[PDB]
DNA sequence: TAACCGCCAAGGGGATTACTCCCTAGTCTCCAGGCACGTGTTTTTTTTTTTTTTTTTTTTTTTTTTTTTCCTTTTTTTTTTTTTTTT
């Protein structure tokens, strides 16, 4: 029951994450940006690693 | 049974006269509360914007793959041809 019944909203999380961050991106100068181009973070994981 | 009347006796105080005196009527003269006029500052009414809960709407529901079965109209009204009866 536990398998079968979460699975569902699992999917849909997943789903609804991987849509949210589909352009979150790592740009050439090191900083971190979504499509529009606003700053996210100045360093991937705050160390650019 | 004592109201009432008649008779008699006694006394107490209101009316009268005179003297006084003192308080108010009258008349100036100054001035001040009583009153006519204007208005107020609270009270009620009305708007105004928010608040708070209720109700309604809308959107969502892990992915991939493989087999069958049933259905993919249907009754209901209108039209048009055919057949039978009559003069």
């Amino acid at each position: 029951i536990d398998t079968a019944v979460k699975t569902a909203e699992t999917g849909y999380i997943q789903r609804r994450l991987i849509k949210a961050m589909e352009s979150v991106m790592v740009n050439y100068d090191g900083t971190v940006r979504n499509s529009v181009g606003q700053l996210i973070q100045l360093r991937y994981g705050e160390d650019g690693l």
